[PDB]
């Protein structure tokens, strides 16, 4: 049985990827940060009754800023595949801690690549890097594809850009099987609560149950290609099963605005948003049956916004056989219903 190592296994994608690989019969190791409290909620069902289910699943303490810990882990488990999903993954937060973001999301990638070399595993271990459509930033073409030049617009995107290219360089310098999944935005009921989609659906669920009065957002006009994270982790695995390492965009090929996300989320609870005030300004607000339910707060703006992302996944469809399954309609409805069920649980 193959051995997979997942960094960031406690995050949204890592939790779905772990399920995917366990079902394929992998032995799955995950690196978890030490936390002062419980922080494994997304994977707790995978180890809950580990003593009876005998699942090939094991969690280990580590951190992407501690090079020696990474090498110690990799030298002992000698994985067939590493998926580097660990990151300070939030764009807005990256403006507040750009250095930590660079150290985790940039140099952390290199630490793992160097760990492979230091263990002499170049012929054994494949490496997936969690790259991102954020690299396109101020997009230089529409749609964006594997050949679209990058224009990062946050310290997160800059750090992820270092990682994209250090992966390419180790692939080309050392003939390592290392590649970049250029994934566009993907969400789920497991999305972190301060990303815009999950923030919308948690707020709408609370508004339905009368536990919240108003939702405060930033830029309503940002447009994103939005898929379901569960669809996207399989693309990660599929890149590693290719004969030759190559970088792939993964996307739905359609985009929607934050505003439309808001509208669709409220429609799932039978409510209609009417926008009032100068459209696109901080005076704009969303009305439901006369009551202000959405407001704009400049604190959620980013200093350099990424206005619109639209992926062309043609290469992934034809080379990997991958295509999104969850539609945008289904994505929104699944998250709103999930978040209502969570409140009533
Ligand atoms: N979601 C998207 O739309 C999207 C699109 C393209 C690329 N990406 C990238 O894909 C990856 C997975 O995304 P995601 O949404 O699942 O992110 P996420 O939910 O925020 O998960 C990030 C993971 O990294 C861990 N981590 C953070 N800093 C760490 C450190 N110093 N050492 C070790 N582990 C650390 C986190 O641990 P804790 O639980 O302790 O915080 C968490 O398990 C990230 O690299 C992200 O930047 C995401
Ligand atoms: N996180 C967040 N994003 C918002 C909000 N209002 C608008 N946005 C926009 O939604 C887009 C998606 O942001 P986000 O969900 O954090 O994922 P990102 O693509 O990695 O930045 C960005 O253009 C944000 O500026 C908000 O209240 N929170
Ligand atoms: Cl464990």
């Amino acid at each position: 049985s193959k051995v997979a190592l997942i960094t960031g296994i406690t995050g949204q994608d890592g939790s779905y990827l772990a399920e995917f690989l366990l079902e394929k019969g992998y032995m799955v190791y995950g690196i978890i940060r030490r936390s002062s409290s419980f922080n494994t909620g997304r994977v707790e069902h995978l180890y809950k009754d580990i003593h009876i289910t005998k699942a090939k699943f094991k969690l280990l303490y580590g951190d992407l800023t501690d090079t020696g810990n990474l090498i110690s882990i990799i030298a002992k488990i000698k994985p067939d595949e590493i998926y580097n999903l660990a990151a300070q993954s939030h764009v807005k937060v990256s403006f507040e801690m750009p250095e930590y973001t660079a150290n985790v999301d940039g140099i952390g990638t290199l630490r793992l690549l160097e760990a492979i070399r230091a263990c002499g595993l170049e012929k054994k271990t494949k490496f997936y890097q969690a790259s991102t459509s954020e690299l396109y930033g101020l997009v230089q073409e529409v749609p964006q594809k594997e050949t679209t030049p990058f224009y990062p617009r946050s310290p997160y995107a800059c750090a992820k850009l270092y990682s994209y290219w250090i992966v390419v360089n180790y692939r080309e310098a050392y003939n390592m099987f290392a590649l970049n999944g250029i994934l566009f935005n993907h969400e789920s009921i497991r999305r972190g609560p301060t990303f815009v989609t999950r923030k919308i659906t948690m707020a709408v669920a609370r508004i339905k149950l009368g536990l919240q009065d108003c939702l405060y957002l930033g830029n309503l006009d940002a447009e994103r290609d939005w898929g379901h994270a569960k669809d996207y982790v399989e693309a990660m695995w599929l890149m590693l099963q290719q004969e030759q390492p190559r970088d792939f965009c993964v996307a739905t090929g359609e985009k929607h605005s934050v505003r439309e996300f808001v509208e669709k989320a409220f429609a799932c609870i039978g409510q209609t948003v009417e926008w009032k005030g100068e459209r696109g300004t901080v005076e704009e607000h969303g009305v439901v049956d006369g009551v202000v339910r959405v407001r704009v707060d400049p604190r959620y703006f980013r200093p350099t916004e990424v206005d619109q992302l639209l992926g062309d996944p043609t290469l992934a469809e034809t080379v990997l056989g991958w295509k999104r399954k969850v539609s945008f309609e289904e994505l929104v409805r699944g998250m709103v219903e999930g978040d209502i069920e969570l409140l009533q649980s």
